[PDB]
């Protein structure tokens, strides 16, 4: 077919001080993509503290792609190298994460849409040391109503869970969820998508979220993006657990 390649950087910063460098790879032919990627998270002014990469390869095969029903599979693989700096009782980490996830858009009108994912993940070595659950499930799943060329509505149901499968195990349990909403703005060459996630329930071992996605596409492969975030968490009279996200960027394809 065409084989077609996208190479990018990203810069994401969470303070309340995170630093979050990333860079990827993928090539596609018809069905098939193939992803590297490498992450790596820790504080700002690296007053060092403990940091990990996250190395990632992604397989995609697309096994439906027309109009009424698309549907999709992801296999995926990762490591967490964690890098423990003055936590006693620990020095390193290499935890793997495996992903299969079903990736579908179904039509339901001539403007709606029911579209989501479902990612199934197994999390392997050092868990004790790592805090992880050995099982988790995830899904973005919900309705686009398309109102024209330039305005949509996503509303979505999203769901994180990890639970350990060993009786024997209770380190990091939790469950996420929320109700998403996005209206993306498509006004020719930008792209402009505000969104909120209202936290229905959520516990581990309620919550809201406004922000905002901006992204100019040049027309010669080239695209940027910035990203802003407001969470919040709400608690005694006024002052509440308040958290920004900010992300740049930047993506080329041939
Ligand atoms: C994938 C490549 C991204 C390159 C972005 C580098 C952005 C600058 O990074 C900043 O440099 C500061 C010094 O002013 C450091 O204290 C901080 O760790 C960092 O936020
Ligand atoms: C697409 C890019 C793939 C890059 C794979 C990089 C190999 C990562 O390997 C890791 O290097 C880290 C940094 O010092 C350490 O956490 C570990 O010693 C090592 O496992
Ligand atoms: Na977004």
């Amino acid at each position: 077919n065409d084989w077609h390649f996208n190479i990018g950087a990203m810069y994401e910063i969470e303070n309340v001080g995170l630093a979050e460098p990333s860079v990827y790879f993928n090539a596609a032919n018809g069905p098939w993509r193939i992803a590297l990627a490498y992450y790596q998270e820790g504080p700002v002014d690296y007053k060092r503290g403990t940091w990990f990469d996250r190395p990632e390869l992604e397989v995609h095969y697309q096994f439906l792609e027309n109009d009424d029903f698309s549907f999709g599979l992801t296999g995926g693989f990762r490591n967490y190298g964690y890098h423990y700096v003055d936590e006693p009782g620990k020095d390193t980490a290499n935890m793997q994460r495996w992903k299969i996830a079903p990736d579908w858009d179904v039509k339901l009108t001539d403007d709606l849409r029911f579209n989501g994912w479902l990612s199934m993940y197994k999390f392997a070595n050092d868990l004790n040391t790592t805090g992880y659950a050995d099982t988790r499930v995830e899904t973005e799943t919900g309705l686009q109503y398309t109102f024209n060329e330039t305005v949509a509505l996503r509303v979505n149901y999203y769901l994180e869970r990890g639970f350990n499968m060993d009786d024997s195990r209770n380190n990091g349990e939790f469950s996420t969820q929320e109700i998403r909403a996005y209206l993306p703005l498509t006004l020719g060459n930008h792209s402009v998508t505000p969104y909120t996630r209202i936290g229905l329930d959520r516990w581990s071992n309620d919550f809201n979220r406004v922000g905002l996605f901006y992204g100019y596409d040049f027309q010669n492969g080239l695209s940027v993006s910035l990203e802003y975030a407001f969470e919040w968490q709400d608690h005694d009279e006024g002052d509440s657990d308040k958290f920004h996200y900010a992300g740049v960027g930047v993506n080329y394809s041939f």
